[PDB]
């Protein structure tokens, strides 16, 4: 077993110059020679899959020092590959950081994105990426020098004078390279998923809201003779147009004059139910009953909680346990007595009609079906494959340090192992080719 490791090794670090650089090589040559206006998308993927392309320039040598037997570039030629290896690693989870970070604040509020996602803005971050990425690999060029093992055979590695030394680093590279990332990766892109579930999926809760609270594009004055627009927003707890008008303005971050779109009054409109969301969660009566309840009958609790304000709704109890207890005529006959019935029956009608059928069958049929998952998941996809050949290494860089704090032969296999683990990663550079001709 010991001719196959370097035999492995060997392959995947070819298919990755066959795969990585003809593709990365052809991905940043059309950002470059044939666009006018660079997306910001479009710099993501270009630094990124410029990154990429560094890295595989330095496999030419290591490929080489894999077969030759030693090392053949001085000081500077394995102080160096090493920099640049350790660079892209930092510049390229700092890159998915950042795009990962950023498609939760277009879905926790679409307003500022435009105010915040500027090219300009942009650019003025990837160099702080990058210088930011150019100083975390600076110990691997201080603690990875060429040793000479034989006459005819001088090797390379990390020369760490100290276990202590090698512990910390071996670590610190892997909070910082992995762990940090993973664990910022987590909490932005399963809030989004755990957002989604209160907004319910596609456009549905969207349209069943038009038909019952009214769709409005201009600023009018509630049922209370209160300044709102859209469905129900309420744009403030004063009398002066302008200071409504105005604080609109803040909100949308454009000059409307008092007109915002369809799409505005919808993006407004799930501020209206992600804020009425985290109230019922944070209320004492409707959080139980909520959570067992379905996507569908869900909305209907969003409904009546904008209709009268949770601390209306939490007083129905009797028919609000009905439904947590999954028995849903009991709760809907019973819901027949009420006020809320009597003074509005038509949206009272309906609403308690998608409680005992749990479907959205009293509002629509046919015209709320779309796509709301965007561009975002195919960025969701160069994450995983990134993740999926990182964290071989990275658990062998968690293991060594934590494992050379207590206790050789045993450990004999870390290297052997590691080896096909750094090895493995050479071809998340050769990746994104792939991703983008998935199509
Ligand atoms: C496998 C080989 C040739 C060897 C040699 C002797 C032997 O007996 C057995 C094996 C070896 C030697 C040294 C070595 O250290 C560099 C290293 C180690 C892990 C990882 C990276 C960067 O990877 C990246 C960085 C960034 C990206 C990116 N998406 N932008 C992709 C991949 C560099 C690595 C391999």
């Amino acid at each position: 077993s010991n001719t196959f490791i370097p035999l492995l090794a060997m392959i995947l670090l070819s298919v990755s110059m066959v795969v990585g650089l003809p593709g990365n090589t052809f991905v940043v040559w059309s950002i470059l020679k044939r666009m006018r206006k660079r997306s910001v998308t479009a710099l993501m993927v270009l630094n990124l899959a410029l990154a990429d392309l560094a890295v595989l320039l330095t496999a030419p040598f290591f490929l080489h020092f894999l077969t030759w037997g030693t090392w053949s570039f001085g000081l500077a030629g394995c102080r160096l590959c090493h920099y640049i290896c350790g660079v892209s690693m930092y510049a390229s989870v700092l890159l998915i950081t950042a795009m990962s970070l950023d498609r939760s604040l277009a879905v926790a509020s679409p307003f500022l994105s435009q105010k915040v996602r500027t090219k300009t803005a942009a650019r003025w971050l990837l160099v702080g990426i990058w210088g930011a990425s150019f100083l975390l690999a600076t110990p691997v060029l201080a603690f990875r020098k060429v040793v000479k093992l034989t006459n005819e055979t001088d090797l390379c590695l990390a020369v760490y004078p100290s276990d202590r030394h090698k512990a910390f680093h071996l670590l610190f590279e892997a909070f910082t390279g992995f762990v940090v990332p993973f664990l910022i990766v987590v909490a932005s892109y399963a809030d989004i998923s755990r957002r989604l579930r209160a907004r319910g999926s596609g456009s549905n809760i969207f349209e069943m809201l038009r038909i019952d609270e009214g769709l409005r594009l201009k600023i009018y004055k509630d049922t209370e003779g209160y300044y709102t627009i859209g469905i129900g927003h309420l744009l403030t707890k004063s009398p002066s147009l302008n200071a409504a008008k105005s604080e609109l303005d803040k909100a949308i971050g454009r000059n409307t004059n008092g007109v915002i779109t369809k799409d505005e009054a919808e993006k407004l409109f799930n501020q209206d139910v992600d804020a009425a969301v985290r109230g019922i969660l944070r209320n004492a009566k409707l959080k139980p009953v909520y959570d067992s309840l379905d996507a569908v009958r869900r909305a209907a609790l969003i409904n009546m909680v904008f209709q009268m304000g949770e601390t209306g709704v939490a007083g129905f109890t009797n028919s609000l346990r009905m439904l947590q207890q999954k028995r849903w005529d009991e709760a809907a006959v019973n819901l027949a007595k009420s006020r809320w019935y009597n003074q509005t029956p038509n949206r009272a009608k309906r609403v308690i009609t998608t409680f005992r059928t749990g479907t959205w069958d009293a509002y629509g049929s046919g015209s709320r079906f779309h796509r709301r998952r965007r561009t975002g998941r195919l960025v969701v996809i160069i994450i995983l494959a990134f993740a999926a050949f990182w964290l071989p290494y990275h658990v062998v860089d968690l293991v060594e340090g934590s494992r050379v704090l207590a206790g050789d032969q045993s450990k004999q296999q870390l290297r052997n192992a590691r080896k096909v683990c750094i090895a493995l990663a050479f071809l998340s550079s050769s990746v994104n080719p792939l991703l983008y001709a998935c199509a």
